[PDB]
């Protein structure tokens, strides 16, 4: 059996766990970290936010099984048990549980987050990233965490509150048929806050229908893009690129790099009788495969883009293992 071409049995419901595991399994820097045993020296056994390493260890054993080449499929049962103890969208919980089980910080310091105070974006963003790293420093931060900018303007006191905040994936609103760029553009478009989600202005201590505008500051080696289809489901066809997604026009950081991305995995959802599956590119032969619980089959790029596409995993070209741009 070819390593990585390994299915996952359906324990029973479990939402898109298998689909998510297949996307994470075919995230090369993450799988390489576990197969090379780099996680043992970084297991955090005394983290009040973690599982005493049990999520990272069960995930590591699962990954090792899937890339041993001994199995056509395996059961992710132990890993599911640990994830369910961590958390009574699943992807945020998976990345958070791995992160805290591997957090290189032993005791998180309390950090006061200053408002921009009219300082330049670069200063404020580097401060925010340094503070983040003072509390969160792991392989998960290294692969998946980026930084975005939030600008809130008070309709009452005109206070301009600017913050930079970490993300481990981007939830995109959906603009019939649309392109991915249109969804990102809409994600960065200034909206007014509704009465269903006001903002607490700290200057007059009232909740406000503030304007909110998001901007992208820095992008991770692996950019995970969640298309917001739930909250019934929007079946919009979102056209996205397989290769050469250029994010540079959306970044406001002038010191970001080339930021070109190639698709590596897609979580699909059908008929929400809802069911999730995955397309993923195998790191050893570079071909595309379709993962449906225990079933693995060959796929071609021309079926990847569909109304079913739900979560997209992109890897930045300059971070590719073994090739230098
Ligand atoms: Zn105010």
């Amino acid at each position: 059996e070819q390593p990585g071409l390994c299915g996952l049995s359906n324990l029973g419901n479990t939402c898109f766990m298998n689909s998510a595991i297949q996307c994470l399994s075919n995230t090369p820097p993450l799988t390489e970290y576990f197969l090379n045993d780099k996680y043992q020296e970084e297991l955090n056994f005394d983290n009040p936010l973690g599982m005493r390493g049990e999520i990272a260890k069960s995930y590591a054993e699962l990954i090792k099984q899937m890339w041993s080449g001994k199995f056509s499929y395996v059961t992710p049962r132990a890993f599911k048990t640990q994830v369910g103890r961590f958390a009574p969208e699943l992807l945020a919980f998976l990345l958070d549980g791995l992160h805290e089980d591997l957090n290189r910080i032993r005791k998180k310091p309390y950090i006061q987050l200053k408002d921009a105070d009219g300082r330049p974006d670069k200063v404020v963003a580097e401060e925010a990233w340094e503070n983040h790293l003072k509390r969160n420093d792991s392989i998960i931060v290294d692969i998946f965490h980026g930084l975005f900018k939030s600008t809130l303007v008070c309709p009452e006191c005109a206070k301009i509150s600017v913050t930079f905040d970490p993300f481990c994936y981007l939830t995109l609103p959906l603009a019939s048929k649309v392109k991915l760029k249109d969804c990102i553009e809409l994600f960065t478009t200034k909206e007014k806050l509704g009465a269903e989600d006001p903002w607490y202005c700290p200057n007059c201590k009232e909740h406000q229908q503030a304007t909110k505008k998001l901007d992208l500051w820095s992008l991770p080696p692996v950019l995970v893009v969640h298309l917001k289809r739930f909250s019934d489901k929007l079946d919009t066809l979102v056209d996205f690129p397989i290769n050469d997604l250029d994010m540079s026009e959306f970044l406001i950081n002038p010191n970001a790099g080339p930021c070109r991305y190639n698709l590596i995995a897609v979580s699909n959802h059908y008929g929400g009788g809802g069911h999730y599956t995955a397309f993923a590119k195998n790191k050893d032969d570079g071909k595309w495969y379709y993962f449906d619980d225990s079933s693995v089959s060959t796929a071609s790029e021309d079926q990847i883009v569909s109304k079913a596409a739900y979560v997209l995993f992109y890897q930045r070209q300059d971070t590719f293992s073994g090739t230098g741009f």
